[PDB]
Parts: C-alpha cells; structure tokens; sequence
C-alpha cells in the first residue's frame, strides 16, 4: 500500500529492511514468507493465518545463494530487488 497512515491487519509487515541470503538446493521448493510474520524468516511457518496473505513457492533450477526479500515489498517476490532501500 502506498498509503503511510495506517497498518491494516491484512498488510505485510517488514521482517527486516534487508535480504535473507540462503544457500539453496537445485530442484527443492522453498516457501517464502510474504507476510513478515514468520519466526523462521525468510520461510513461511504458518503465521500468515488471519491476514489473508500466503507464501510464495520458489524452486531454483540450480544450487546457489538466493537473496530472499526480508522487507516483503519486493516487486519481484520472493527475491530482493532493492525495494527495501526506499521503503
Ligand atoms: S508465515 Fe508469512 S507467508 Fe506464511
Ligand atoms: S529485502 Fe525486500 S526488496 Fe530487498
């Protein structure tokens, strides 16, 4: 939401204004927390229940480091696209 006045209970919250780097395995599906509520960031732990928000599945083609979005405002979820810098 562009509006800055209020947090609505269905809005994502920032976990941190910085990515969560994670070494990922090729072909394994990761479930990114889109809501900011998970206690196991950057991954969903079911805490989204009650907000209407939902995790995003991410299956990398190859092994490497994925910089998952921590601020929850990336325009290219689930990965950091730098939006945290201006959020
Ligand atoms: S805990 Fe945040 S999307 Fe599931
Ligand atoms: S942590 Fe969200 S865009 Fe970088």
């Amino acid at each position: 939401g562009s509006s800055h006045h209020h947090h609505h209970h269905t809005d994502p919250v920032i976990a941190q204004k910085a990515p969560y780097p994670v070494t990922v395995e090729a072909g394994k599906t990761y479930h990114w927390c889109a809501c900011g509520r998970s206690k196991a960031q950057p991954f969903c732990d079911g805490s989204h229940k009650g907000t209407g928000l939902a995790p995003v599945a991410y299956t990398p083609d190859k092994a490497g480091t994925a910089y998952f979005c921590g601020c929850k405002a990336s325009k290219a979820p689930p990965l950091c696209d730098g939006t945290h810098k201006t959020l």
